[PDB]
């Protein structure tokens, strides 16, 4: 419906998902549709994906091999959509959440629907639904200067690989990189082909975007 918020839940489709989907559409003003993480890449260049204004992320079905596909789907189609995490574990390392650039709310694994409906209603009112701890972590981290949290796949790359990837996440060219490290253009190109694993980039664009989101010096 044109009136309602375009929401997209990133999850499995199944008895429960659909059951929550309907529950969310009963109480809040939204048109929700469910898309599994595994299929994100198929929605990247769809027109109707450009209309997504909220993404609801089932933290329980998230995994490292989807992260890359997500970051690009998010940039290519709905960079400006709000993101809301649900089913988040209690003992989560909040910095791990900075990776969601429009995080607007977080719901924990053992919150109930009373909380979820309350929370989501606030977020639909352009509030944010965070705990005091999390709000503090953001503030301490941001206030202290830091913008991005360098991720874990990164630290696992070789020295070449690391240097080559940082510069990529600076939108440098093949040539421009080969010229700051003093190496064959064809060389950086070969390192990159490796680096796409495990960072899991289907291509240079994914990696580039992966980069700008997952590595800050």
């Amino acid at each position: 419906d044109e009136n309602k918020l375009n929401v997209r839940m990133l999850s499995d489709v199944c008895m429960q998902s659909r059951l929550l989907k309907e529950a969310l559409e009963s109480k809040l003003p939204l048109a929700l549709e469910i898309t599994p993480f595994s299929e994100l890449w198929l929605e990247e260049n769809k027109p109707e994906s450009r209309s997504i204004q909220m993404l609801v992320i089932d933290y329980s079905r998230i995994s490292d091999d989807v992260l890359t596909d997500y970051s690009s789907f998010k940039h290519i189609s709905c960079p400006d959509a709000k993101e809301v995490i649900i089913n988040c574990p209690q003992d989560i390392e909040h910095k791990l959440l900075f990776k969601w650039n429009n995080l607007a709310g977080v719901f924990y694994i053992d919150d109930d629907m009373d909380t979820l409906i309350k929370g989501m209603s606030k977020i639909l009112q352009d509030e944010m639904w965070l705990t005091r701890k999390l709000a503090q972590e953001y503030i301490l981290h941001y206030r202290a200067g830091n913008s991005v949290v360098t991720s874990q796949m990164y630290a696992k790359l070789t020295k070449r690989e690391q240097q080559i990837i940082k510069l990529l996440g600076s939108g440098a060219s093949n040539i421009e990189i080969a010229d700051k490290l003093f190496v064959s253009e064809n060389t950086v190109k070969t390192h990159l082909h490796n680096v796409f694993k495990k960072i899991n980039a289907k291509n240079r664009l994914q990696a580039l975007i992966w980069a700008k989101n997952n590595i800050g010096i």
